[PDB]
Formats: structure tokens, sequence, C-alpha cells
């Protein structure tokens, strides 16, 4: 383990999301790990401003976004001039928690 | 970082067995409690099963009382009363597999 | 954590996967993840030959193979003769990430 930021973000509908970014070295490999969780429900997309640091962490993916699973739904997680978002593919009654990841060499 | 690492075996009626694995972990200002859930066997209806005080500890301090957890062939969720251990299922399971469910907290 | 092996697997469709294997002791018991990524689309089955240490991991599983979540579907990874098999339950636009793991005593 190289890195762990973790931090609560919230948008002004009042809706809070936390995530931890986690970075892993694995001799040739390293592995980079978005966590998120909310205990509210999203209807719309969330926007809110993350700090320098995790901005970094989430433009390194390959994609330039994080496509997460939560317990009832699939988000993109991407990140725009310090401006996080996360989309849904259906309005989440309750977000949960997930994950998301990649490998690289 | 990891201040805890609970796992057991827990078992009901059928024969059912689930082995859970409770984590916690400090991240600076933050904490993240994490259960961990596999079983190889298939389920229809609920899975109710005795805790050790432990465990029944560790899950009760969720925000929400209860862990919403993803199963790769359908979601259930985890609650704990009295030192029994519930599992409730959207839809009946051939099989369960594993999945996880956290929280973080300030 | 007494264990983590990380290899990239390639088919002749231009699908690359990264795979960690992982162990980990908890007093009485062990927990085997496998942790899976790729950033391709897959429509049938992914086969690729496997180092030994990763087929030995994945013969290890109770079930003889690995029941895996990916966001957009359900597939089952098994070890045979050291060529590893993904197979889908629907084809996958984008795989994405997802583990398995057991715990045993």
């Amino acid at each position: 383990t190289s890195l762990d930021i973790a931090e609560e973000l919230q948008n002004d509908k009042g809706v809070s999301f936390a995530f931890q970014a986690r970075e892993e070295e694995l001799g040739a490999f390293t592995k980079r790990t978005l966590f998120a969780y909310s205990g509210d429900g999203l209807t719309g997309p969330f926007k809110a401003p993350a700090s320098a640091e995790l901005s970094s962490f989430l433009t390194a993916h390959p994609k330039g976004r994080w496509l997460i699973a939560f317990p009832l739904g699939t988000g993109i997680v991407s990140v725009d001039e310090g401006i996080l978002t996360l989309e849904i593919s259906r309005s989440l009654p309750e977000v949960g928690s997930g994950s998301s990841f990649y490998l690289t060499e």
C-alpha cells in the first residue's frame, strides 16, 4: 500500500458520499481502487468539488472514468476541473457501497 | 492500519453454511468497516443463524442498522437481532457466491 | 497476506485481462480472492494460457470455479490444463472490474 486518501463529499441537495482511493504495488503491477459509500438515495447525477489529491487519482484511470457497481445499479465516476461527477444508470433509493479498480504495468 | 479481523462460519437448519469476515480499518480521520460473505450453497428463504457476540456487535454498528450486500445473482440485507444473524434475499439464489458491504465514517 | 500473484492474460480477439490472486490468513481461516480487470468488451468465452502459480490458485476453490460479478454481468472463471476460461452469462460491452473470494477453515 503506497497510498490511502479518504474524503466526504456533499452536494447542496444534501447527499453525502464518502470516497476512499487506494494504491497498491504488486511487483510489476499497480492496483488503483476507488471505494464509495453513501447512505442517501440518488435520482440525478451527484456533483461535488473534490480535493486535488482525489482529482489527481481519479484522472489516472486509462478510460478517464470509473465504472462502479452498487447493489441496486451501476454508476460512472469521473472528474473534471476538480468537480467530481457520479452518473447513474437508474435512480437509486439507496446507494450503498461499491468499488471499482484497475490493474496496470 | 487494520485494527480488527473477525471470521466465522455460521450454519442453519438445512445445512447451509455461510462464512463471514468482518474487518475494520483506520484511515486518518475515517474508519471503514467491511462485511465479507461467502457461501457455496443455494438459498431460497432467509438465512438465520446464531452469531458470536463480537460479530453481533460489529453488525449493529452500521448507521442503517443493516448491511445491504450485492451477490453475483442477487441482492441481500444482513442484520442482527438478539444475537441472531438474518440474511434476507430479494430473489432465490441457486448459488450465493461472494460479496461485500462496507461503510465509511468520521 | 501470505501471497500476491498478478498477471496479464490475452486472447485472439484483442481482449486483455489482468488478474490478481491473493491469499490472507485470519487466525483459523484463510481467504482467497481473485481480482479481475479488463477494459475490453467480450462476447464469447475468454480463453488464455495461465502461469502454473495461477492455475494452482484457481484449482484450489471448493467448487472448482470462481463465480464473479462484473458491473454489467456475471462470469465463471475456471482453469483446465493450464488454460484459463472465463465464461459469461451475457455479452459485455465493457467488462470492468470484479472479485470473487472464498473463506475456509
